[PDB]
Parts: C-alpha cells; structure tokens; sequence
C-alpha cells in the first residue's frame, strides 16, 4: 500500500492515545522500567473511502497489510516494541482508529535523594517518520489518553498521566520537531519505612545512650561497642533494599551522624573514666550528668537541620 | 482460507478449554508466574463439512494452514504465547477439535498480608477478535477445563480451577464484551514455617528474659544485648526468603514488638541498676519480681491482640 | 514431501534413542535443568526404496527437505527445542538413519528431604503426531540409547539411563497411548558435606556444653549465648547452597533440636546459678553433674531416632 | 542495487558520526557496558543522481532498499547491532545522509587500581567491507559526532568524545587498513564514597586505639576484639558495591593495613599485660604511652606511602 | 550453489584456523564461558576457477550465497554460533578465503582443587558434515590459527593456542572421524589472593593463641570465642568469591584444620582452668608452657603435610 495523496498542501495530523494496563519492573540499578500498555491511532484518511455508501454504515473491519498503517518509533527504549494488533475498524466517513498492545522497556531518569519521601516522573517520547507526501505533524487528544485505574504497581500511587507538544531538539534533526512527551507521575508509599527501619535504629540508638546512668567501665565499653556492631549489623540489612547511589542521601546522612554520635559516646566514656582513675570524681560526675541532656537536644537539633536543609 | 459464511445470524459460538500442565517460577518481585499447560478449541462449522459421508467416518486430520483457526489473545502477559499445535482432529459432522501447548508468563496481583497463612488467586484473561462474517461470542465448557492433578508447585495446593464470563469494561471497546476470567486458587502449606521461624525466635526472646533472676548487672547487659545481636542476625537469615513487601505485614509487625520489648527489657535492667546503686534495694526487688509475670503477659495479649487485627 | 503410504495395514515402528553428551544447570529453585544431547531415528520406508541397485550399494546422504522426517515433541520443556541436524544416512535397503543434537530445558520434580544423601530420578517424556496414513507406535531400541560415560555434571554419579513404555493417560488424548519415558538415575557425593556442614556444628555444640565445668556465671553466660550467635552465623553460611525447601528436612530438623539444646543449657545455666546464689550448693553441684552425662547421651539417642525416622 | 561503478580510481570516502544519546549498564564483573546511540553515513554518490533538476530542489526520501547502504561491522560487540533506520534524505547534488539508532552490547577493559579516584577510557571500532568496485576508506568528520550532553549514566561524568584512524594490526587482514577509534572519556564522582566508607573506618579504628588509656585487660580484649570484629562486619558491607578485582587495589591495601594495625594492637595490650603481672609497672607505663603517639604517627606515614606508591 | 564435483577421488582438504579476539564470562558454577573470536577456512576448489586470466589477476570478491560454504558445527555448544561473515576473497588461482566473527557459549570441564594455584585447559571441538561427492578431511594450518595477544580476560593469563587431530570416538558415528581440539591454557594469578585471604585469617588465628600467655578465665573465654566468631565472618565473606565446589579443597581443608585448632585450644583452656580450680598449679604451668611451643610447630606440620598431598 502506499501512504495517500495531499489534497490541499493541508498537514497530515495523526491523533495519538496511550492506554495504561500493567507497570512493572522498576528497575533502580539500571534505571529502567517495563511497561505495557495499549496504543490508539487515528489519522485523516480522505480521499481514500472505505465505501462510503449509507446502506453499508457497517463498520469496516481490516487487516494490517490493507492500508497505510503509519510508522511511530520510541526514542527512550533498548529495542522495537511487540507490536500486537488487535483490531482495526474504520467508520465509512474516513476516520480510522487503530488498536494495538504493546510490552516495551523504557530508559528514564530517576533520583533517590530524599529517597523516604520522593517523587519520580516518567517520560515516553514518540517520533513519527516523515513521508513524501505531505509533513506529519504529531496531536494529542485528550480522550484516548488515560489509565486504567488498576495499575498494580506496589509502592506506588499515580496522580496524573497527560502529554505535550516539544521539539526535537536533536543536532541532527532536519525538518521534525513534533515529539511528543508522555509524563506520569507517581508517589512511594513511605508508612511501612518508618516501622521497618528509623524505629529500630532510635532503639538502637536510645540502649546504646542508656550507659549514662552507670559507672562500671566494663558495663558502658560492653554496652557501646555491642549497639555499635548491633548497628552496622542493621545497617548491612537495611543495604539490601536499598538501590546503589552514588551521591548523598538522606538515609547516608542519618547513618553518618549516627557513627559520628557513637564515637562520640566512646570519647566521652573514655574521658569519664580516666577521670575517675585520676581520681577527680566531681568533674566526671559533672560532665556526666551534662551528657545527658546534652546528646538528645544535639541529636535533636541536627536532624532537623538535616531535614531542613534536603527538603528545602 | 477465510472464516465462514454466516448462515442465519446465529451467532459463532466457540467453547474454550484449559487443561493445566505444569505451574511453576512464582516470582514475587516480578509479580510473575510462567504456566505450561494445554489449549483446546471448538468451534461450530456448519456449511463448509469435510467429506460427511458415512463411509468416511473416519476422523479427518489437517493442518494449520487447512482452515480458518480463530485468533485468541491473552490479555495479562508479557508476549505472545509459543503455540505449540498437536493436533487438528475434526469429526465428519462438523466439529472440530484443536489442542496446542503454550508456555507464556502472565501478570497477576500477589498480596502477601497474613504471609504464612495466606491465600493466593490466579486470573488468566482472553479476547477474541472479531470478524467481519458474525460476531463471536465466547464459551466455558466445563468438559475440556481442569488440571492434571500432577500439578508440580511446590509450597502450594490447589483447591479449584474454574472459569466465567464478564465484561470487557475497557475504555477503547467497541463491541467485545466477552471477556473470559480463569480463576486458579492455591493455599501456602505453613507446617514447616514454624519450626523453621517461629520457635528460634520465641527461644531467644525468653533467652533474653531470664535476665529476670539474676542480679550481675554486667551479666544481664551480657544476656540482653548479645540476644539482641542474635535477633538481629536471625532477621538477616530470615529475609532471605521473604519477598520485598512495601506494606505492613504480620510477621514484621512481630519482628516490631519484639524490638519494642527488647528496649524495655533494656530499659527495666538499667532501672533496676540505678535502684540498687541508689540503695533501695525493696523496690528494685518489688519490679524485679513484678517483671516476670508482667512481660509474658502483655506478650501473650499483645499477639492476641495482632492476631485478631490481622485476621478478622 | 509426503508420508509413506500405507502398504498391509502394518503399523509404522519408528525406533528412538537419546544419547547424553552433556547435563548441566540443575537449577533447584526453579526445578528444571538444561541437557544437550544427541537423538537418534530409524523408520521403516519400505515401498519408498532410495535406489536400492547393488551396484549403488553405497550410502545415500539426503536433506531434512528431501524425505518425511517424523515430527516428535517433548512434553515437559518450556520450549521448543533447538533442532540441529548433523547426518541424514540411508542405506538401500530402505532404513533411515536420523542424527541431530539439541539444547532444551526439561520440567522435572525433585525431592530433597534427607537432602545430604538424596537420589533424584529425572524423566523425559517423547510424543509422536498422529498421521493419515497409518497409526504410528513408538519403540525403543536398547542399542541407540545409551550415553557418553563423560557427564560433566559435578556433583552426581549417573547410574542408569533406560526407557521404557507408558500410555498417556491424557484427559484429552484421542488414540494417542504410546508415550516414551526416558529415567535418569543420579546420586549426589556427600563427601565433603560432612567436613564443610556436620563436623564444625559439633565443633561448636562441643565448645558451648564446655560450660559444664565451671562455676562463674559471667563466663558461663558469654560462653553459651556467644555459641549461639556463632551457630546462628554459622547457619546464615550453610543456607547459602540450600535450595528453597518448603518442607521438612534432615537438617532443619537438626538444626531445629540444636536450637532447643541451647535453649535447655541456658535453662540449666540459671536454674544452677540461681539455687547457688540461694545458698544450696548441694542441689546445684548435682545437677552440674548430671547435665554432663545428660547432654550428649540424649542428643545422641535423639539424633539416632531422627535418623531412623528419615531413612526408614 | 549495487554499489557505485567507479569514476577515475578515486576511492570512496565515507564520514562516518555516532552520536551517543544513552549509556547505562557499566557491568563490571563482565567488562561490558550497553550504548545507545544514533549513527550517520553520508558516503559521495556521483555519477547516480537522484533528479537532480533544480525545480527538484525537494530532498529526495528513499527506503533502505532504494540504494546502495554500506556495510559497518562492530569489532568488540557480542552480536550485530539492532539497527533501526530513522530516515533517508539524500540532496539532489548527491551527498547522502543516513540516520539510525542501535542499541549494542560493547567489550571495553576496565582497570580498577586507583578505584575511589580512577578514570576509564572505553573504546568503540569500526571496519567497513571491501567491495570489488573500489577500495572504501573511512573518515571522520567533526561535525556529526558528539553527544547530547544529557547522558544519563549515574556516578560518571564525560569529558570529550573524540574519534581517529589507526591501522587494522590485525594478523589475518588482507587490505583493510582504515579501522576507526571512538574513545569515551568518564571519571567517578568520589564526594559520597568518603563519608560512605573512609570516615566509619577511622571512627572504628580510634574507638579501637582508644585502649591505650585503660588499665583493665578485660576491657581492652572487650575493645580491641570487639572492634575487629566490628571492621568484619564493615568489609562485609564494604565488598558488596566494589566489583571482583583479581589484583591489587588501594583499598585492599588499606584494609591489609588496618589488619595488621589491629594484630600490632592486640600483641602491644597482651605485653602491657604480662608485664603487669610480672610486676614490672615502669616498663609498662612507658610503653603505654610511647604507643599512644607511635601508633596514628606510623599510621599516616604508612597511609603517605601508600598513597604517594598508587599515585604516581 | 552445489559442491565441487570431484577429480581424481582426491579427498578435500579444508584448512580450519581460529583467531581469538575476546574471552570473558567465565562462569564457574555453569562451568561455561562465552568467546568471541574469528574464523578462518580455505579449502580446494580445482576446476570451479572464477576468471583465472592473467589480465583479471584482481582478487575476486563474493557474497556468502555465490559459492558453497563448507558446513562446520560445533560440538559443545550449547546452541548454533551467531555467524557474521566479514569478507569472502578468493585468488583467481582457485584458493578461498573466509573470514567471519561469531559468538557462542562453550561448555568445558573446569577443576578447582588446588584452587589458588590452578591452571585449566579449555577445549572446542569442531566437526564438517559429510557430502556425497567426496569425503572431507579436516587439516589444521599454523598461520591462521592465533591469537590477538590482547585478550581481555582479567585474572588469566594464556600461554599457548594450540590445535590436533583426534578421532571421533562416538557411538553413533558412520564415518567421521576427523574432529578437531582447540586448546587453551591459562593460569590463575595469585598475588592479590594471600593479602586477599591468607594473612587476615593467620592474624585472626595468632589472636586467638595469644591466650596461652594469660591466666585470666574470662579473658581467655572471651579471646577464644570471639575469635572463632571472627573466623566464621570472614568466612562468609570468603565463601562470596569461592565457587560452588561439591568435592575436596585445599581451602577447605586448611578451613577445617583451623576449626579444629580453635576446638583444641577451648579444650585446653577449660582443662587449665579446671586444674586451677582443683590447685594444681605446677600441672597447669607445665601445660600452658607446653602449647605455646606445640600449638605452632603443629600447625605448621599439618601445613606442610597438607601442602605435600594436594601438589604432589
Ligand atoms: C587519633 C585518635 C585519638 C583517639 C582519642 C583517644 C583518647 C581520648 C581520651 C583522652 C583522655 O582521656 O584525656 C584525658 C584528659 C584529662 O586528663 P588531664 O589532662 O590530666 O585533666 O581529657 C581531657 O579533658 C582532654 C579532652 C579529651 C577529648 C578531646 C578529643 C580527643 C580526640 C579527638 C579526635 C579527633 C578526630
Ligand atoms: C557540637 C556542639 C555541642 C554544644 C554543647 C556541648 C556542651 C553542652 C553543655 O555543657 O550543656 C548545656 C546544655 C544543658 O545544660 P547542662 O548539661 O545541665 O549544663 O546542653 C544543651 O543545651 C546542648 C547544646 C544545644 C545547643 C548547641
Ligand atoms: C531519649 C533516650 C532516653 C533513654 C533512657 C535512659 C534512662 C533510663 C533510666 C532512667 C533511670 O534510671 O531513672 C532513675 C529513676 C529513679 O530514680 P529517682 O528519681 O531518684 O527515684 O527511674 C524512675 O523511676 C523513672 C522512670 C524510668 C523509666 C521512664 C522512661 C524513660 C525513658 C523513656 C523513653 C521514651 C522513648
Ligand atoms: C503497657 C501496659 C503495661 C501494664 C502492666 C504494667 C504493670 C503490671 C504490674 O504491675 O503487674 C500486674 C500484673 C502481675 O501482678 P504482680 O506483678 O504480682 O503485681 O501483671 C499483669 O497482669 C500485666 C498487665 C496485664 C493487663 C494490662
Ligand atoms: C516464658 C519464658 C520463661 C523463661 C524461664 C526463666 C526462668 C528459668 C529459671 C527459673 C528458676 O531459677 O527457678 C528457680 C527454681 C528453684 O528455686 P526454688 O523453687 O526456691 O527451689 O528452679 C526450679 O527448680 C524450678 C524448675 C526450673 C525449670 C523449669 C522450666 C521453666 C521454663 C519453662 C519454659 C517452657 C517453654
Ligand atoms: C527429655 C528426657 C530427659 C531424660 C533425662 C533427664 C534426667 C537424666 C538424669 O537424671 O541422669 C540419668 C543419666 C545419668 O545418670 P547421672 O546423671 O549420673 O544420675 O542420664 C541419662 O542416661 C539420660 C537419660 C537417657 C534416657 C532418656
Ligand atoms: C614499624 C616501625 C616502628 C618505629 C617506631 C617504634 C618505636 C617508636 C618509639 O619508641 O617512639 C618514638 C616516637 C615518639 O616518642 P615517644 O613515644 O615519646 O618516645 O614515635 C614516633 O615518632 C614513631 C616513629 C616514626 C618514624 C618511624
Ligand atoms: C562430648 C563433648 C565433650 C566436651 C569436653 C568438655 C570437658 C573438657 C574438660 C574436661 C576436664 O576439665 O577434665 C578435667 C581433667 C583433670 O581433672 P582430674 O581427672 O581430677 O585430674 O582433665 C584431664 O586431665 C582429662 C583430659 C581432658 C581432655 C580430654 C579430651 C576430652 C574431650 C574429648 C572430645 C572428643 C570429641
Ligand atoms: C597431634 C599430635 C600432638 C603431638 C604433640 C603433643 C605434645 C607436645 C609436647 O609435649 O611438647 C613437645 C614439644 C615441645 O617441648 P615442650 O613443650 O617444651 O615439652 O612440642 C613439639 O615439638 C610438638 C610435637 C611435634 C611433632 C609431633
């Protein structure tokens, strides 16, 4: 077949629609996500009828080798898309709807800082191959585009599933400029982080800050490296779930300060109890009782900088 | 070859069978699970017989490429299924009988609340396209649809395999409305999870307790904080297995309470120390006493009360 | 090309042989494995002789597209397999001689309860289509079938391999009833199992019921409760070759009565430091003493009965 | 089509550019890394117009089974490309331009001294096939290669992108002198790897020298022991990011380094010890404290050296 | 195209040269490895010249479907090699040339006793397909076959590339016989490996009999304890690069022999401490003089011992 003729120098507009069914596959290490979804195709057929008679108002109903089926490529994607057609029905008027699924993989962009409580949105992009017929020019309808509402992907909620009109702005572009930007947005799901990990690290934290209220060296050196191997022991647990990231994060950030308080509670027992062999109870006393106020407020204090300072 | 002619308007009716063969790779991560099992079509053929003489009762053999065999698609899946044809045996009168075997992965929702003691359903969905002769309804027979009884899941049992007629309820329709739903329910067997969770866990939880009857407060830091580290690791050992869940679940809910208890357990030895350096040894020996029969208690209720929750 | 005809209403004997070149990837979690072997086909064509002159008594080389090459498939794989055809000889008299080699993914049940000393039988299951010209039944030849004597499958020890005949026991079969099964017999080497799993177990079974002979608590309580994180990381190491097993196990079961004895030694450990610090000093040297001639004979009797239960 | 008849022996020029949009993938175990790029040919055409009358000035649209295509061979590839054409404008003077994008599997080596500061070079090669019209010799033009300048590949950033000739040095060529080099220039972002791994280290082996201010040999076995055992653990989560290196590495140095330190710690505090016990205090109290300025003196010194070896 | 027509019953010689570009992959517990290499074939095409005039002395070029490409498979692989012809050039004198790159996965046994200091032989076999015009026997020529010298495989060196004629030695064969062997030999570089494995474990050992010059109950429970705890972390991380091996190693080995050492020396310290208890110094003096002296030369016997029995 062959694409049809110009009429009137009037641009081809060719009306696209992607309809969700499954999300899957979220892939961090590699940054990649499968998707499978429908597609919904319409373009300007005049000219070409498909009987147009009124007693044969029936649908028509074709295969794919009986008319120009038109040609979209995805940028973002390792390879082709399984095409799957499964109908095309065009009204007698000329209108031309298309109907296909597909299960393709898309290489999209994503950021973990704030990782708890972050926000990621996906892109599909879609370019259409120019013809020797008349310049193709890409629209969006608001109506074909859409989701399912039953979109099983766990951990995630979707707010919003639209598309835009944007450039090429590719170097080696020659007349196309007419890409389409597919955006959807989705929102972790962050109740079951806090139980599954900052609680247990706070108690933690508070067994290893209960060596304040006693004096046995022994007792308080047992009791600080024991939450300290307790600690990394938790923290390789934690590094299973947790995608590689080569910046900082949220999470490093609290893990650092929490080594950095540990150390500090070895420096200050090893003072303390220096002091009490020199034999200067009333300093150590002193100092010990000043501890215990001192390290909740500090600990206090810089995680609220911390939080501050990585959500604005 | 092309489908065939309608006759009186009657609608082509097709009976659609599944006979299971084997079931297996229950991914959780995925979502996935790959089944092997067989297909069998029926379809009326009236008008276009082959060789119905009485003389030629003999079953009649053919090809794919011989006639028109209908198209079918899986909605829930990754790809195309591999079509495996076996025969094509079709009766004198008009009847005809296919069977194949296809090996497709399908997309079903896994929960995994109540995980040890859990409930599993599968759902398979096709679609048949539609034809310009007569529109195609599909139908169950309850003959060709069953299982082997040789089904080889391990960790799983099968209670039944039926199947029913529901709507399309798509966006993008415009005639097909006869959707058909497979329904496979399968049960966890739980025996071994006891033994090989429950008990190791309930044995250092007391471990830990029996810090009550003593009075070496180097000796409790010991038992607490080393049973701590011990659960630490049994949960590291224990994930190995467990599916990543975003999402409460009984078992981490436990695994919460019992990190809950071991603080308090802490927290009542540290109380206990400070009394008896602070020389009033009748109240330390008073909540001493008064902790043995209080931790199991509340433990006791605290998992009634979890069970209840989470179970109805 | 066609089917021979039908001469005497003679059934069409096709003679079937694997020869194994080599097994490898007996993955346990999906229970499958991959065999790259030889098959081996001779039927008779009589009535369609290959220029049966004496004077061209010399071997007849043909295509796969020269002569009817009967169709076989396998019933557990995942797949198609990868047909590779080496040498299609035929003598003059009329037998056809049929070599190919092929890599496919078999579906094979595996038991591994007394996992340590365990024997697998692995079974591969040969259908033949039905023809129109001629009913045709399988048979086995016991010269074709045989294997290389160079299984590089580590590990195992090849015993057998014959094959015998079954009928199909299909729900859906029609005249089908000569399925062919092809029964390897493997057994692991627990050799090493004994010195990389069992001996540092005891090792350090040993090492914890070494408490028995002291008297300060504080020791004793490191001591045991030591033992039992080094047993339980010594476990995190072992689970590491284990193959998922929802069921019961030899070992599970050991590990399982390792457990409940350290939880009976530190039952032991308190009640004696307890009637100590009570002042009855009697009752407490007793006991020690008895524990030490208690522990090992009941574990022994224990770990016999354990073994007689599994091993029948 | 065939190729071009030759004009005056002048050999044909093709200007090849790769114009990167994606890279992702830098597996390291495998020494591979997946590109996908867009690729532009553009080889001189005279003597096969196409219309090249000036009202004809409209660029001239073909498909790839219009004209001649050359043909381009990846040499460190797993497999053939996955090409994808895009378009085919060509002018009417006869310059061709060609546009595709392929996704591909590249064989780069990788060297990992130097780790936490190290810098990769990844190469691409080119061959062009011989034909029997005229020898083709390829050339690289500035203007097409290049790259988005928003390469998604986390943990790196790019520095140039260039491309040169070099001779084949291949042992079986026969002609084909012209092969092409793409050289990739990456360097790791290091800021996250110090607070992630560099700083707990240090903390742990100061909590650890933090006994040469104690007396009591109990604790100091506690600290010291405690704390290798805690430097395990951290290896342990360290080796899950840092890739299988069968070589020397700065970091297995200075882990090397931080064993011996603790060996040298634990014969130091036992010397203390048994010099204590055979009541010689002096001796003891004087190498008490020359180790508390001896040790983090040697320790920096060795860190220099070690430094100043791997580094130039 | 057909095969050459023979002359004077001359058998056909074709001359088989493999150049190898990279290796990698190599999986050990598939015991596979991926090559990626060339492939060099000449052989005899008398009386089918292709314009051997004098004046045409230009070297003729062809595509792969103009002549007949000697069929070559190859034995253990697991599927058909992805073949990617280069370039077909043939002198007019009647000798062929074809170069063509190909990727496929071999399987070859692999030992890993002696593990550290291994070296391991990889074997390709490759067999011709008979014709019926004259028998083909395989010759191997010493210029094709090679190497690049820059084989990228990390942690391997190559020390020769060689290949021999041997007989088939198969069951099934009619009248092949002329199979050909690829050997490669590599050696395993061990430097990184003692620093890697060796030195931290001596350390940890010579730790732990530290305790011999100490009298302390506790300490010297605590030392011996927690550095068998020590040793069952470090290996776990060992075990992380050790491929799974069902049969005897010297690593293993030596592994077992220090879990016995750590199990005699609890034994001898429990029997120190129990003589203590009992007051019998001079016993428990003489006794832990003794072990300092026997506990190293011991280790070192069963070292050598041990070293003498795996290398001969
Ligand atoms: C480099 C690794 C160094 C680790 C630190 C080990 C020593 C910590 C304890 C020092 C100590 O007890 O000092 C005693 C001393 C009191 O004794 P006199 O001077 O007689 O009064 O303590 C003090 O008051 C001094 C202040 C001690 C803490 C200061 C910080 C030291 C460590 C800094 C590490 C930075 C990284
Ligand atoms: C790092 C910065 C650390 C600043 C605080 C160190 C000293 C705190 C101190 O002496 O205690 C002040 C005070 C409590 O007073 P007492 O301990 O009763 O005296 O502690 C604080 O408020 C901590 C400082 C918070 C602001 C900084
Ligand atoms: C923030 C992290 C805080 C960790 C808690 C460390 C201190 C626990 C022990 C306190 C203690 O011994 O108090 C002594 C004190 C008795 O001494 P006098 O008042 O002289 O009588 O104990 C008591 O009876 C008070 C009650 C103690 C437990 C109350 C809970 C404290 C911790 C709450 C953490 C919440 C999260
Ligand atoms: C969290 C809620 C904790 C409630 C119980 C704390 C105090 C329990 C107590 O004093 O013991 C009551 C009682 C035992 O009495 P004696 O210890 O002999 O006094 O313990 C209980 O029954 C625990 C409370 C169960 C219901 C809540
Ligand atoms: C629920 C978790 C409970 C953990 C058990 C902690 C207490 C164990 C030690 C008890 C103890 O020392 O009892 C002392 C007591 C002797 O003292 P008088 O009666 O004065 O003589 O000991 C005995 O002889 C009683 C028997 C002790 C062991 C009985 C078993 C107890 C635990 C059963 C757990 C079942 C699960
Ligand atoms: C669980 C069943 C435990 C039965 C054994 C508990 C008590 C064993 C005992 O008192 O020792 C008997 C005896 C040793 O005698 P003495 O310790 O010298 O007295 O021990 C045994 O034989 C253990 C019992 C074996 C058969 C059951
Ligand atoms: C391995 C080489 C170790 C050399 C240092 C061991 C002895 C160092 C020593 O006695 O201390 C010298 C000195 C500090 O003097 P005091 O301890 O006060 O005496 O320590 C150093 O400077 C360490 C040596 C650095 C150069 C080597
Ligand atoms: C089965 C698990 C048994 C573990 C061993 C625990 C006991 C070891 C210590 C025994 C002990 O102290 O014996 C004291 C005793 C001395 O006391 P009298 O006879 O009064 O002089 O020690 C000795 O001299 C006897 C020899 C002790 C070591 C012999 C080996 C014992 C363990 C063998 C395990 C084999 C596996
Ligand atoms: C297992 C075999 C263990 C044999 C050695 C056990 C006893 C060694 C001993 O008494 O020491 C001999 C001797 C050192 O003599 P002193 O300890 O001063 O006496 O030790 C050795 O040489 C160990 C034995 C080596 C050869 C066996």
């Amino acid at each position: 077949v062959s694409p049809p003729p110009p009429i009137a120098d009037e641009p081809l507009t060719v009306n696209t629609g992607i309809y969700l069914i499954e999300c899957y596959s979220l892939d961090d290490k590699a940054e990649t996500f499968k998707v499978n979804a429908f597609l919904s195709l319409s373009w300007k057929d005049r000219r070409l009828a498909f009987d147009p008679v009124r007693s044969g108002v029936r649908v028509k109903t074709y295969e794919p080798e009986a008319i120009w089926i038109p040609e979209i490529r995805f940028v973002n994607v390792e390879n082709a898309r399984d095409a799957d057609v499964v109908d095309i029905s065009v009204s007698p008027d000329g209108t031309v709807q298309y109907l296909e699924r597909f299960s393709a993989r898309v290489l999209s962009p994503l950021d973990f800082r704030r990782y708890p409580f972050d926000s990621q949105t996906l892109h599909i992009y879609l370019i259409v191959r120019s013809v020797d017929t008349r310049n193709i020019v890409l629209a969006v309808d608001l109506e074909k585009v859409g989701k399912n509402d039953d979109v099983f992907l766990t951990g995630w909620d979707i707010e919003s599933f639209t598309a835009v009109v944007k450039p090429a702005n590719f170097a080696l572009e020659d007349r196309l400029e007419s890409k389409l930007d597919y955006q959807l947005r989705i929102s972790r799901q962050y109740f079951s982080y806090i139980p599954n990990i900052i609680l247990p690290m706070l108690f933690i934290l508070f067994i290893s800050w209960t060596a304040f209220w006693s004096t046995s060296y022994e007792a308080n050196v047992t009791l600080v490296v024991s939450t300290l191997i307790a600690h990394i022991a938790f923290n390789i647990l934690v590094e299973t779930n947790l995608p590689k990231t080569p910046y900082m994060t949220y999470t490093g950030a609290i893990i650092f300060m929490i080594y950095l308080f540990y150390f500090v509670a070895v420096i200050e027992v090893t003072v303390q109890h220096y002091l009490k062999v020199e034999s200067q109870p009333a300093r150590a006393a002193s100092i010990t009782r000043a501890s215990r106020i001192a390290f909740p407020v500090v600990f206090l204090l810089a995680n609220i900088i911390l939080a501050f300072l990585f959500f604005g």
